[PDB]
Order: structure tokens, then sequence, then C-alpha cells
């Protein structure tokens, strides 16, 4: 997160940190059971980290949890990252409380201008790179498809969506990928790709998760 906030511990409960020897990417718990993040995450060898502050030190509240599963849509592109979604099952449930907790999914897309909470352990730089220890919080505006399409002419998709802002300097990067942008209590979004990061006129591109409902409720189902 470039331009952010620190959340405050365990104040985005639903916040995951995917890891494997070192933080690679962020997610979102669904359930109990069930992790929420972006295809060109995946990778083998994913232990899921919950109820997670400063990555590099032990705490209180942590979970490490093993993936049993991770599923990839069958439909992600590589080359155009459209369908950037996965789901990833857990060996065992996690134990919710107040520090780890759940999201919703969304029963409606939300709208140009609604307000977002996005957040992850990703670079703070726009330019060179530098990690935070602690979780970072960004407030963040989904701009209108016209401006989202007008800054990345023939790259967005119908699921994807740009939120942001157009002046730079605040906006998600590497690292967050995976991660949630949550609105109104809703799982809006998940972090995919962006030109560079907090620069102008180069707003994040995320994965329009109310597209995906039901696709990802008939594989949990099933799964
Ligand atoms: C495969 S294509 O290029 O032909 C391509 C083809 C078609 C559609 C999309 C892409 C595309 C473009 C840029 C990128 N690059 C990034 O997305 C990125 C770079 C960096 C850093 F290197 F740090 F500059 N951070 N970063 C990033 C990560 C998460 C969120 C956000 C948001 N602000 C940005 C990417 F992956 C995919
Ligand atoms: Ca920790």
């Amino acid at each position: 997160i470039v331009g952010g906030y620190t959340c405050g511990a365990n104040t985005v409960p639903y916040q995951v940190s995917l890891n494997s020897g070192y933080h690679f990417c962020g997610g979102s718990l669904i359930n109990s059971q069930w992790v929420v993040s972006a295809a060109h995450c995946y990778k083998s060898g994913i232990q899921v980290r919950l109820g997670e502050d400063n990555i590099n030190v032990v705490e209180g509240n942590e979970q490490f949890i093993s993936a049993s599963k991770s599923i990839v849509h069958p439909s992600y592109n590589s080359n155009t990252l459209n369908n950037d979604i996965m789901l990833i099952k857990l060996k065992s449930a996690a134990s919710l409380n107040s520090r780890v907790a759940s999201i919703s999914l969304p029963t409606s897309c939300a709208s140009a201008g609604t307000q977002c909470l996005i957040s992850g352990w990703g670079n703070t730089k726009s330019s060179g790179t530098s990690y935070p220890d602690v979780l970072k919080c960004l407030k963040a505006p989904i701009l209108s498809d016209s401006s989202c399409k007008s800054a990345y002419p023939g790259q967005i998709t119908s699921n994807m969506f740009c939120a942001g802002y157009l002046e730079g300097g605040k906006d998600s990067c590497q690292g967050d990928s995976g991660g949630p942008v949550v609105c109104s209590g809703k799982l809006q979004g998940i972090v995919s790709w962006g030109s560079g990061c907090a620069q102008k006129n180069k707003p994040g591109v995320y994965t329009k998760v109310c597209n995906y409902v039901s696709w990802i409720k008939q594989t949990i189902a099933s799964n």
C-alpha cells in the first residue's frame, strides 16, 4: 500500500497473508475454511496466516494453517489477467473470533464513487521497494468505467474495475495482490494489477468479485 496508514492490530479481521517462507500475497477469509485471493498468486507450498499484524514477529493472535487445495478459476488468462481469482481451502477450519473473522460476499455490484477499504503488506513506495512489518490500510473510491477504460485502453474487461486516485500518491502495490477491497461490509474486489503504483492517471485495477458469487458458492459446495 502506497500513501496509506497503519490499520491497527487486527482491525481488518478477514485479511490473510499467503506465506511460503515469506509473505507473497494477501487474501480474504470468506468462511471458516475458505480464502479468496488472486489467480496469479497461485503456487505450491502455501501456508495461510490469519490474525496477523506484524508479519515478522509472533505477537499472540496468529493462526497458521496449510492450504489443502487451491482452485484457480478455469478461465483465468495470465496474458490478460482476466478472471484473476482463486479459492483456497484450509486443511482445517480456522478458529473464528474477534480477531479472525470472515467477510461477506456481495449480493450486488458496487457503483462508481463507493468508498472502500484496501489493505495489505505490499510495497509502500511508488519508486523503489520497501515492505512494512504491520498491515497497511487505504480508503479509495471505485472509479467510473469510462475513466477506468480511458486510463487502460483495451485492457479492461467486464471482470475488472478501477479504484484509487488519478492524481497518484495513494494506491495498492506488489505484495498487496490477492488482498481485499471491502465496501460497506462486502468484499467487492481483489487486488489484481496496475501500471506501476501511485502513478498519475494509472489507478489500480481490481477483480470484480460480484461477477463470481455464483461460481464461488457452487465451487465450495462441490469441494
Ligand atoms: C502481463 S502484461 O503486463 O502484459 C498485462 C496485459 C494485459 C492486462 C494487464 C497486464 C499487467 C500490467 C502491469 C502489471 N504490473 C503490476 O500490476 C504491478 C507492477 C508493480 C511494481 F513492480 F511494483 F511496480 N506492482 N504492480 C501491482 C500489483 C498489485 C496492484 C497494483 C495496482 N496499483 C500494481 C501486471 F502485473 C499485469
Ligand atoms: Ca505476527
